[PDB]
C-alpha cells in the first residue's frame, strides 16, 4: 500500500495517468477499451459485480451505466479511492472501498461478475494464485471472471531495459499461457485466454498521438520532466508490445 501510494500512484502520478488514459481511468485504452472488453457480457439491474483494483472508478461507472448493475470496487490505495468517491454522487449502486483484495472477505457465491483491469500485475505469483482461489469461491455458480492484465514473454528473454521497468514497478509479469494455467489449476471452466498485444499496441498508439497533440496542455498541468517520462514510457511499451516482449492478456472464465 505505502509503496504504491508513495510512488506509482501518488496523487500527481494518478492524474498524469488519467490525462493519457482518459477521464476516470488509469489503465490501457480507457473508456473505449472498456466498451470492447464488456461487449459480449450480459448483466442486469439485479447483477452484483466486483471490480478488483477499481482505480478512479471508471469501470464501475460504465458497468452501472450500461447494465444498471450493483458495482463494488476495491482498491488498496486510499488516495485513489478518495478521488473515485469524489466523482460519483447520489448512486447507491456504486460503492468504492479502500482495502487490500488479498485480505478482503466476501460471502461464497456472491458475485455475477468479478472484473479486473490491469491490477493483478501488482501481485506476486503466489498471491495471484491465492487471489484466484478466492475469486472462485466468491463467484456465483453462474458467474463469470473477466480480466485484463500485463503479461510478458518468458523471463529468460527479457532485455536490460525491460528487466529494469519490471523491477522498478515491482510487477510480477508472467506469460499469457502461465496465467491461463493458473485459472485452470483453480478449477475455473471455459477458460479463454487471448493475447491482445496487437490491439494493445493500437491503444498505446492512440494514447501516444493524444499526448503529442496535447503537449501544451500537459506542460501547463504538469511539467516537461513528467512529459518526457510519460512519452518515453509509452514509446517503450509500443516497441515492446510490437515485438511481444511485453504483452496484454485477456482472460474470461466461469465457475461452472
Ligand atoms: N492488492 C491490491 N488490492 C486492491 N487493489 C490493488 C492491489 N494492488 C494494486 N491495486 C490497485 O490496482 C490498480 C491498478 S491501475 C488500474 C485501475 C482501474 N482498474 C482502471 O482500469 O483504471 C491501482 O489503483 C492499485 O491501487
Amino acid at each position: 500500500k505505502t509503496f504504491l501510494e508513495n510512488n506509482q500512484y501518488t496523487d500527481e502520478g494518478v492524474k498524469v495517468y488519467e490525462f493519457i488514459f482518459g477521464e476516470n481511468y488509469i489503465s490501457s485504452g480507457g473508456l473505449e477499451a472498456t466498451k470492447k472488453i464488456l461487449s459480449d457480457i450480459e448483466l442486469n439491474e439485479n447483477s452484483k459485480v466486483l471490480d478488483i483494483g477499481s482505480g478512479l472508478g471508471g469501470g464501475c461507472m460504465y458497468i452501472n451505466e450500461k447494465y444498471g448493475a450493483h458495482t463494488h470496487g476495491i482498491d488498496i490505495c486510499s488516495n485513489i479511492v478518495n478521488m473515485a468517491n469524489e466523482r460519483v454522487s447520489g448512486n447507491n449502486k456504486i460503492i468504492f472501498e479502500a482495502n487490500d483484495i488479498l485480505t478482503k472477505e466476501f460471502p461464497e457465491n456472491n458475485f455475477d461478475l468479478i472484473y479486473s483491469r490491469d491490477a493483478i500485475l501488482h501481485l506476486s505469483l503466489e498471491n495471484k494464485n491465492k487471489l484466484f482461489q478466492k475469486c472462485y469461491k466468491w463467484l456465483k455458480p453462474t458467474g463469470t471472471l473477466l480480466i485484463t492484465d500485463y503479461c510478458a514473454t518468458e523471463k529468460e528473454n527479457w532485455d536490460d531495459e525491460f528487466k529494469e521497468y519490471v523491477k522498478q514497478r515491482k510487477y510480477t509479469l508472467i506469460t499469457v499461457e502461465e496465467y491461463a494455467d493458473i485459472l485452470t489449476a483453480c478449477n475455473f471452466k471455459n477458460v479463454v485466454s487471448k493475447d491482445l498485444s496487437d490491439y494493445w499496441n493500437q491503444l498505446l498508439e492512440v494514447e501516444h498521438k493524444y499526448l503529442h497533440e496535447n503537449k501544451e496542455e500537459f506542460l501547463k498541468l504538469f511539467s516537461e520532466k513528467k512529459f518526457i517520462s510519460l512519452d518515453d514510457g509509452w514509446s517503450r511499451k509500443i516497441k515492446d508490445s510490437k515485438r511481444k516482449m511485453q504483452r496484454w492478456g485477456y482472460f474470461k472464465a466461469t465457475k461452472n
